[PDB]
Parts: C-alpha cells; sequence; structure tokens
C-alpha cells in the first residue's frame, strides 16, 4: 500500500548503481519497501543490453578526457546519458513477471508529469521512452532480477541536451531529445520536478508515498 521515496540528490553514477544493488537486494528480502530512489548524475554514458561500439561517436578514451564517465550495464536499451540537470529515477519495486505492464506504468507516470506543465507527451507506438512529438524527454530502460526492477528513468528537466549529439543509438526513434526547460523556454526547479514525479507514481501505482 506503501512506496518509499528516497531523493539522493547529485550522485557518481558507480555509487549509486551499489546503492541501487543494496536496495534490490532488501526489496527482494521483503525486508524494505518498494522504493522510488531520485537522483542526479554527474555526466555519464552508459552502454545497455543492446549497446556496442558504433554507439559512441568518438573513441571511448575520447569520453573520459572530456568529463564523462562511462560504464556498460544490463538494463534495457542501447547508449544513454546521464547528468545534472536530468532527472533518474530508480524504481526498484517488486514487479513479478510483468515487466512489460511496469514500463507502461511508468510511462503513463511521466505522461502525467509532462501533462502537469501543459505539455502533451507520448509513449509512442514504436520508441522507447516518453516523447513530445518527435524528441525525447525521457528515456526509460529496466533490468529486472528476482522479480524486483532495478535501473529505471531518466526525464529530462534541465540537462544540458547538447550532451546526447556525442551517442549514437540504434533502432528506431524520433529526431531529437528534449528537456522541461527546453519546451518552456526556462528552468525548472529540480526539487520540483521530484514532488510531481513522485505524485504521477503515487497516482498510476495506486500507493501512498512515505
Amino acid at each position: 500500500m506503501e512506496f518509499l521515496v528516497e531523493d539522493l540528490g547529485l550522485v557518481p553514477y558507480g555509487e549509486a548503481w551499489a546503492y541501487q544493488k543494496r536496495v534490490h537486494r532488501e526489496v527482494v528480502a521483503g525486508n524494505r519497501p518498494p522504493t522510488l530512489l531520485l537522483l542526479e548524475h554527474p555526466r555519464v554514458i552508459t552502454l545497455g543490453r543492446k549497446a556496442t561500439g558504433e554507439n559512441l561517436l568518438f573513441p571511448e578514451s575520447w569520453y573520459r578526457e572530456n568529463g564523462f564517465e562511462l560504464y556498460w550495464v544490463e538494463r534495457g536499451g542501447d547508449v544513454t546519458y546521464h547528468g545534472p540537470g536530468q532527472l533518474v529515477g530508480y524504481p526498484i519495486f517488486p514487479v513479478g513477471r510483468e515487466v512489460r505492464r511496469f514500463l507502461r506504468q511508468i510511462e503513463e507516470a511521466i505522461v502525467r508529469v509532462a501533462a502537469g506543465y501543459g505539455i502533451s507527451a507520448y509513449p509512442t507506438p514504436g520508441y522507447a521512452g516518453v516523447w513530445v512529438g518527435e524528441d525525447k524527454l525521457c528515456a526509460i530502460g529496466v533490468a529486472v532480477k528476482e522479480g524486483v526492477s532495478f535501473h529505471g528513468f531518466a526525464l529530462n528537466v534541465n540537462t544540458d541536451l547538447n550532451d546526447f549529439t556525442v551517442i549514437v543509438p540504434c533502432g528506431l526513434k524520433g529526431k531529437g531529445v528534449t528537456s522541461l526547460e527546453k519546451l518552456l523556454g526556462r528552468k525548472v526547479p529540480m526539487e520540483e520536478a521530484k514532488a510531481r514525479v513522485v505524485a504521477a507514481f503515487a497516482e498510476v501505482f495506486g500507493l501512498r508515498p512515505v
């Protein structure tokens, strides 16, 4: 009937990943409620299940020389970028076998957040993530182990969208990327975006936030 929200603020990817895994273990064990981690990462590129070297425009070494961290991970999707101004959410929830349903719920929550800003967003029939017209507002890529989810979503709030140009996702997609800031012509407070995300998750999942 409840979910726990933890706002970790700005956390390096590697230690945040270790934290995800510890949170996941507790939820698997039934010793922690379904938990939504909300956070930001310093500039980082992650390469998921479907990722290869073609997803990086420059050599790997270029990225580390130019202020990115880079990691290979086991979430769905190929390459993505996280950085300051992007609200990263890791719902570590006991989803069981119904992963597609879970993805649709994350999508729905994000669509609600966008609607709250007067923005019409949609999952799209054909592209992973949540889109506003031809531009991706929120990336989504999860993993599930022992019936509990990890990884999650990355909502562009005040993201430096220019940082996406150096990665080259593959497969079906729209044309670009967007953020609440770009759509609204001004920065949106991160604290507010977090609150709206929490409210949307509470509504979609039918759970009370603690």
